[PDB]
């Protein structure tokens, strides 16, 4: 490069990784020093332009040359944004004579952007164990029956005039005639999970567990809560939970673990004593009497048959959060003996909550996604973080969760459907996560990922729940036609991308299943061993991620987007590590010349494909590696 009235986008780069930001999660008193990369001697001037919420105006901070990278290929321009309590957003204006280019969260641009600027949210912190961990999701009843004595039997009890049905382990999940899909139980419980911690924390290596509902409820999924204060008898009791939490936190059976619980706070089941539609309690619920001490916990349009609920389901009456200081906000999160704080406090001390249907939480029966909804979650945050500043908060949202995270006063992250699940699904399987035809090329994939990451602050990005699938969508293995290689590719990408790798029990070995409830089959433990290639790779990958901080909290730079050969290469890097990931989304093999010079990997230095053990030597900024179709290489140094 040179001073030639031309700013070369290729050399330009910046994100909030260690090399470019010395304060990614600053306090009110820490200033943020930014570094921008450009080809050596490529520009003439560069400036940081930031909008400060303090005075609603833009501010200018001319940058100065700071240094060259070890390979003398790039320049690092420096500039500092002053320390203060206010949220700020910035972008860079890069000049080279008569040529100007802009750069922000969405990369280089010819015209000045007005959205996707980088974020600086003082005092906003997301739990680092979440950024650096690997999560494992479990749908309780279908993981492992560790205690058959608490098993729900056929006919044990009935719900809304329908007996429960028990299935032999491994059988189909669909209810037989006379029964209901939501009342089919396989016997999965807490003792079961406790007995299989070794497989989770050692065989795989995951250090975080997220469980679907485990509180008293009549269904098998349990989102129709009957009592948040008691573990459903079928899964055990509260002391069984205490034991499990102790074994999860234990460092004597593997790495230190963390437990995240599903919080269904937008509604309750219709059989919860506060509502008591079927009169299962001597107390009087809202449905039973307009005098009920809990009458105002709900919204009735025409008492008692017509009332607000979750998406029209009468079994899920919607809670009325009213205004600040309301009884409802008290039992859910404000009171020390509320659902949220009870489990966050001893003798439970869980590590976080997954906010179910979080966007709908509101007052008076409205559907949220408004001021009230956001006011509630920001109070929810103070409450949780007041009890444990390291307790994670991850909300369920299928689109852009920027409105619930970009101000650092609500959730730490969100279920990454839009930023991970969908793009990965369409790129590798040619299907969206509902299994309908939807394909995207590599260039598109890379563009989809960049735009979605730009929707969130860096610490949020690094805390997003990235799963290939879950209890509400179809199995990745099913969307791929059983082609286990597509699972390999998915895993390698998932374990090396930005965000919390999240495995939905079964995906690690390639489990199938279509739309609910078929996406909640019982875990086949004969497949749960390294003899299964998917499992072995999963474990291998998890070890690799835990080995390099760069894969968890490092920068991310796109390296190759080849739609012809279907090759995707990106680099994860920081002050100490440079890692080039090369993915082959094609069905045949391809030899790729990886431009590792982009990550400043010195010539003559060696790299190692952590996935095969095979080592390579960097020569002329490149590294040639052969990669099978639907597979990948993780060149690290
Ligand atoms: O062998 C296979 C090979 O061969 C071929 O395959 C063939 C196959 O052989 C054929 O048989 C054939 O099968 C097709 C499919 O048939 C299915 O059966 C049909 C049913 O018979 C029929 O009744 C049904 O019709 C309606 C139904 O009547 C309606 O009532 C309605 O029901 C919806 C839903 O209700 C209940 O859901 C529960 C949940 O289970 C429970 O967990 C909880 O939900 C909570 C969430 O879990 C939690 O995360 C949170 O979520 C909040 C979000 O909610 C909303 O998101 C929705 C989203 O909108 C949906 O798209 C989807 O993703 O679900 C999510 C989650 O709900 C909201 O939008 C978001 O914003 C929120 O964030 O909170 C909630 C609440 O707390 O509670 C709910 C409610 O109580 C039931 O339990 C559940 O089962 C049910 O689905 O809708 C259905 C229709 O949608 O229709 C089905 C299908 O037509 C079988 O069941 C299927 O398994 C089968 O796939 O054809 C196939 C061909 O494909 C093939 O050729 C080969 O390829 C195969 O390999
Ligand atoms: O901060 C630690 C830093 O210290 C040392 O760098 C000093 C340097 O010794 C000073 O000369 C420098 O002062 C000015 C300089 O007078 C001015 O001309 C220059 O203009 C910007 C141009 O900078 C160019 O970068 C480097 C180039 O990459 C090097 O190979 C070459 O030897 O030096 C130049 C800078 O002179 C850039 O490529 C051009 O496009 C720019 O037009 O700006 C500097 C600084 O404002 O101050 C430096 C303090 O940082 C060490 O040499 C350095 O390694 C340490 O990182
Ligand atoms: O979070 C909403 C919105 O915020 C955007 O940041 C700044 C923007 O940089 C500034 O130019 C404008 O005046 O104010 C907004 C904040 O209100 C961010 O760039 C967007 O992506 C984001 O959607
Ligand atoms: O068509 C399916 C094919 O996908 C490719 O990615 C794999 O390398 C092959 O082994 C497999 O047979
Ligand atoms: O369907 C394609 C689009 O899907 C979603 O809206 C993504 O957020 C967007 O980035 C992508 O372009
Ligand atoms: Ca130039
Ligand atoms: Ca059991
Ligand atoms: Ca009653």
């Amino acid at each position: 490069a040179a001073n030639d009235n031309n700013v070369e986008w290729n050399g330009l780069f910046h994100d909030q990784g260690p090399l470019f930001d010395n304060a990614p999660e600053p306090t009110s008193t820490q200033s943020v020093t930014l570094k921008l990369r450009t080809f050596k001697g490529d520009i003439t001037s560069a400036n940081i332009k930031y909008w400060d919420t303090a005075d609603n105006a833009f501010h200018w901070v001319p940058m100065v040359w700071d240094s060259n990278d070890p390979t003398g290929t790039f320049d690092y321009w420096k500039g500092t944004i002053p320390a203060s309590p206010s949220i700020k957003y910035y972008r860079f204006q890069i000049n080279d004579g008569t040529s100007t280019a802009w750069y922000n969260g969405n990369g280089p641009s010819s015209t000045e952007p007005n959205a996707d600027d980088f974020y600086i949210i003082p005092n906003f912190k997301t739990p680092d164990w979440l950024k650096n961990g690997v999560m494992y999701q479990i749908f309780p009843d279908r993981f492992y029956n560790g205690d058959s004595s608490n098993d729900v039997q056929t006919g044990s009890y009935t719900y809304n005039g329908t007996p429960t049905e028990k299935k032999a382990w491994g059988s189909s999940v669909y209810a037989d005639p006379g029964y209901d899909n939501s009342l089919v139980f396989f016997g999965g419980d807490l003792a079961g999970i406790d007995q299989k911690l070794g497989y989770i924390k050692k065989t795989l290596g995951a250090n975080i567990l997220y469980l679907n509902p485990i509180f008293k409820a009549p269904t098998n999924h349990k989102y129709d809560t009957q009592d948040y204060m008691a573990v459903d008898p079928a899964f055990g009791d509260n002391s069984t939970l205490q034991t499990l939490i102790n074994d999860i936190h234990s460092t004597a059976n593997g790495p230190k673990g963390y437990l995240i619980l599903d919080g269904v706070f937008n509604h309750t089941g219709d059989s919860h004593p506060w509502f008591d539609k079927y009169n299962n309690f001597s107390s009087q619920g809202a449905y039973e009497s307009q005098s009920s001490p809990w009458y105002n916990y709900y919204t009735f349009y025409t008492w008692p048959d017509s009332y607000a609920s979750f998406l029209g389901f009468n079994s899920l009456p919607k809670l009325n959060y009213g205004n600040s200081g309301s009884a409802v906000r008290g039992v859910i999160y404000n009171n020390s003996n509320s659902v949220a704080k009870t489990y966050l406090n001893p003798p439970y001390s869980v590590d976080g909550w997954r906010l179910n249907a979080a966007q709908y939480v509101d007052a008076n029966g409205n559907n949220g996604s408004d001021v009230t909804n956001h006011q509630i979650w920001s109070e929810f945050r103070n409450a949780v973080k007041g009890v444990n500043s390291n307790a994670a908060i991850i909300g369920q949202y299928w689109g852009n969760a920027n409105p619930w995270t970009a101000q650092g006063n609500q959730w730490d992250a969100a279920t990454n459907f839009d930023g991970f699940t969908q793009p990965v699904s369409e790129w590798i399987t040619g299907k969206d996560y509902q299994n309908n035809s939807a394909s995207i090329s590599t260039t598109q994939f890379d563009s989809w990922l960049r735009g979605t990451r730009a929707n969130y602050p860096t610490n949020v990005q690094q805390s997003m729940m990235n799963f290939l699938s879950n209890h509400d969508i179809t199995r990745f293995a099913t969307r791929s036609g059983g082609d286990l290689w597509k699972t390999y590719l998915a895993l390698i990408f998932q374990m090396t991308y930005v965000g919390t790798p999240t495995i939905y029990y079964g995906d690690e070995y390639g489990m199938q299943g279509g739309a609910d409830p078929d996406n909640r089959r019982s875990f086949d433990w004969s497949q749960a061993t390294p003899s299964n290639s998917a499992v072995a790779l999963t474990q291998k990958l998890i070890t690799i991620r835990n080995q390099y901080p760069a894969l968890r909290t490092g920068s991310f730079m796109t390296l190759i987007t080849d739609d012809t050969n279907k090759i995707y290469s990106y680099g994860r890097f920081d002050n100490v590590n440079r890692i080039a990931v090369v993915l082959n989304n094609d069905s045949v093999s391809h030899t790729v010349n990886v431009p590792v010079w982009q990550l400043s990997m010195p010539n003559g230095s060696t790299v190692t494909d952590k996935i095969t053990g095979h080592s390579y030597t960097v020569q002329n900024g490149m590294v040639t590696v052969a990669v099978d179709g639907h597979y990948g290489a993780v060149l690290a140094q």
